[PDB]
């Protein structure tokens, strides 16, 4: 996992990891309280 951390760390900086969060934020807690 030491050598795999080199490709994994660069795999997240890609910007895709950020798109995954936005999904986990809704599937867990629905948007209740918009303004």
């Amino acid at each position: 996992a030491f050598r795999q951390a080199l490709q994994l760390a660069a795999c997240g900086l890609a910007g895709l990891s950020a798109a995954v969060l936005f999904s986990a934020v809704a599937v867990g807690k629905p948007r209740a309280g918009g303004d």
